[PDB]
């Protein structure tokens, strides 16, 4: 019936004094915006229809219209950012916001799924979104007692949009308008449905990236102990944005990362830590690192929950992006913690796996693990056991990896390098 049109019948058909006729060419527009193998998204650009489609989405008496318009003109906006911004530049975003609160949830449903796109599409788009004033309506869609009782593809769809509406920096969305969406956030962030969790985490992992304040409004709602437990799920969809959100949290004050650790954080990082999939050891071993930066009683929480061998178990085998995270998360450590955590770490084994990382070819992981090293000697100092802990680093080939680092480029793994030569061999 409307398949395979041409462009310029397409054209003939939107131009007509009918419309019928143009109903009939703007369906088949959406049809050949719809098809997967690449579609004439830019030939629909330039033979002028944007702005045609974006009037038919005001002929309030002719509902068919709106929706096929609606839908063609989102398959241009979920494409590239110039094709995006060729949708906003024809008037689409107070057209769309107006659908929003259509009697047919066919074509509301399809606005929804247009604000997304092209709030998704970078800070200027989600700052002109919210300014033409979507948050409302938006938040309105989801004014019922029970959000089971919504159809499940259209919740999924306001999840996600907005998701979109949360993120980006450069700059952040207004303070004003996250404090709008959190408690819908917070609310979707426990529906019973993977999709929705994984787009509310995603939301939370977008509002979580930035400086204390943000990281605030966020955990002064409450979800991180919902955070934690989507952290457990079995989903790979939702650990990712749940362990990127709580990440984000411990990146904040002690108090904030303490937030995370009275949630019960911790006892799900011995999975974490070893997961099949790489991303999330790394992220996990990145959280690691930024709470052996906290407190003695943050880093002795650490190793309450035997999370240290984990740490050394890291450093000895991982990706290699990884095993630079762990540098971080032992350095850090070793840094701020006790004399006995110190020694305790030294007895997990960490020495070895910290020596046979000193011959990768990264500066910046040198550099850390030779800070590392020294934190443990300035511990050994104060027992008398600077002696040992020389033994211990020449028997697994420390010191001739120490030795030879008296020739690499860098300015500072020298008076590092030399330095620990000669403070603490002979
Ligand atoms: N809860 C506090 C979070 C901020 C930590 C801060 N600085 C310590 C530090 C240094 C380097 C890293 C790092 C760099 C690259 C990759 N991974 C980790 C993380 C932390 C501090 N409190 O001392």
């Amino acid at each position: 019936g409307t398949v395979n049109w041409s462009v310029e019948d397409i054209v003939k058909g939107i131009n007509s004094n009918n419309l019928e006729s143009q109903l009939q060419a703007t369906q088949a527009a959406r049809k050949l915006l719809s098809r997967e193998k690449q579609p004439p998204i830019d030939n629909i650009i330039r033979a002028g229809l944007i702005p045609k489609f974006v009037s038919f989405l005001g002929k309030t008496d002719c509902s068919p219209i709106q929706f096929e318009s609606a839908w063609a003109l989102t398959n241009i906006a979920s494409g590239t950012s110039e094709q995006t911004k060729a949708v906003v530049d024809g008037g689409a975003i107070p057209a769309f916001i107006s659908l929003l609160a259509s009697p047919h949830a066919h074509i509301s449903e399809q606005a929804v799924w247009a604000l997304g796109n092209i709030a998704g599409d970078g800070s200027a788009f989600r700052d002109l979104v919210i300014k033409h004033g979507a948050i409302d309506p938006l938040l309105a869609l989801l004014a019922v007692p029970d959000l089971s009782t919504l159809a499940c593809g259209y919740l999924r769809n306001l999840t996600w949009t907005l998701s979109n509406l949360c993120r980006n920096k450069n700059p952040a969305p207004p303070l004003d308008a996250v404090e709008q969406i959190l408690p819908t956030l917070v609310r979707l962030l426990h529906h019973n449905d993977p999709e929705v969790l994984a787009d509310s985490c995603w939301a939370i992992s977008y509002l979580t990236d930035g400086p204390n304040e943000r990281i605030e409004m966020v955990v002064k709602k409450g979800v991180v102990p919902q955070l934690v437990k989507l952290l457990g799920a079995t989903e790979l969809p939702i650990v990712t944005p749940a362990l990127r959100a709580i990440g984000n949290i411990v990146t904040g004050t002690d108090e904030q990362t303490q937030k995370v650790i009275d949630a019960g954080a911790l006892a799900v990082f011995p999975s974490l830590l070893t997961n099949p999939k790489t991303n999330i050891q790394k992220e996990a071993t990145w959280t690691m690192s930024n709470i052996t930066a906290g407190r003695q009683d943050q880093i002795q929480q650490v190793v309450n929950h035997g999370l240290v061998p984990f740490l050394v178990g890291v450093l000895s085998k991982a990706d290699f992006k990884t095993q630079k995270e762990a540098a971080w998360a032992i350095t850090n450590y070793t840094s701020g913690g006790t004399v006995e955590q110190i020694v305790y770490l030294v007895h997990c084994g960490i020495i070895e796996p910290l020596m046979n990382l000193l011959s990768a070819k990264d500066t910046k992981i040198i550099q850390v693990i030779l800070d590392a090293i020294s934190n443990i000697f300035q511990a050994a100092e104060k027992l008398g056991e600077t002696e040992k802990l020389s033994i211990m680093i020449e028997e697994c080939g420390g010191l001739d990896k120490i030795e030879a680092l008296q020739r690499h480029e860098n300015e500072s793994v020298y008076k590092a390098s030399l330095n620990l030569i000669e403070k603490y061999f002979s």
